This record gives C-alpha cells, structure tokens and sequence, in this order.
C-alpha cells in the first residue's frame, strides 16, 4: 500500500512536498524510484533504507540533512542515481558509497562539505556524473587531498552538463580550484 502522506505510481513512490520529519514506514519492498525532496527531513535514523534492496533513483534534494548514519546506503545495491543537493551535509561516513556497483549519477552540490574521506569513490565503476560544485571545500587540510587527486584523475566527469567541470570545484575562501592543491601548502593539523 502506498503511505498515506505520499502519491504512488508504479513503483515510484513520490513523497516531496509534503512536510515531513521523518521517511515513512512501510514504503513497498517493490519501489523502484523513491522522492523525498523538498521536506523537512534534519536527520535520517540508522537502517531507515534497509528494506528498499530493489531501489534505483532516491531524491533527498531539499531537505536539512548535516551528517548521514553509518552504512545507511549499504542495502541500495541496485541504487543507479543519488540526488542529494541542496541540504547541508558537512560531512559523509567512510564507506557510505561501497555498495553502490551501480551508480551512475550522484549529485552532492550544494551542501557544507569540506572534503570526501580516502577512497569513497573506489567501487563507483559505473559513475558517469557527479557534482561537487558550491561546497565549502576546505583545502587548508590534508584531507582535501584525495578529492583532488580524484577529481584531477577523473576530469570528465565532474560537474558536466554546464556546470563548470573540475574547475567549479573550489577552495572555500580563496575560490581557487581544488585540483591545483598542492601537498605541501596543506597540513594535517588544519583540519576541524
């Protein structure tokens, strides 16, 4: 049954614009395509995406989120698209993508994230497109470090589709970009 706050079509459960706290219990094992732009959501519980083992497109878009509960994704094996712009995410668990073999699109505009942890990409082998623009990347600490060497490694497929490619990846202050970072004007003892 499709949850009362929510439209359902198909498998796709649409949930956005609706002012909500918190994901809704009881979304089919079906679903396919779930939206919850557009709401309320501050914080997601641990598990709350276990049961969903057949999703391939989840839009956080819009919401308040600041940090994510560990393994939170690590159900979403078939996850082939992740929306998750325009919250204030300030920073990712290690691990948070392994699982996700799939993905071919992840969207992490807009958000207060000051650097991606060693190797979070590594089992994206299917990624295609991903955004960093309009973070505050923080490229003072060491940390910056495997993002740049990532996005240098990668150049084609950051921020495509008009949105200024590897080079709209900035430090956050002096708006130079995070591919020309050097190891040497970072330092570990930097980092908040």
């Amino acid at each position: 049954a499709c949850p009362s706050q929510c439209s359902c079509s198909g498998t796709t459960v649409d949930c956005s614009g609706k002012s909500l706290a918190s994901v809704p219990t009881g979304i089919p094992t079906t679903t396919q395509v779930l939206g919850l732009s557009s709401n309320q959501i501050t914080k997601l519980e641990p598990g709350v995406f276990d049961s969903l083992v057949n999703l391939q497109i989840l839009v956080l878009y819009q919401n308040q989120l600041t940090t994510l509960p560990a393994g939170v994704f690590d159900r979403l094996i078939n996850l082939k698209e992740l929306y998750f712009s325009n919250n204030q995410l300030t920073s990712l668990p290690a691990g948070v993508f392994d699982k996700l073999t799939q993905l071919t699109r992840l969207e992490l505009q807009t958000n207060q994230l000051k650097s991606i942890p060693r190797g979070a990409f590594d089992n994206l082998k299917s990624l295609t497109n991903i955004y960093l623009f309009n973070n505050p990347w923080d490229c003072e600490c060491s940390d910056i470090l495997y993002l740049k060497n990532w996005i240098v490694q990668h150049a084609s497929i950051v921020n495509p589709d008009g949105h200024g490619g590897v080079d709209n990846v900035k430090c956050s202050g002096t708006n130079t970009p995070v591919r020309a970072v050097t190891e040497a004007s970072t330092s570990p003892s930097k980092c908040p």
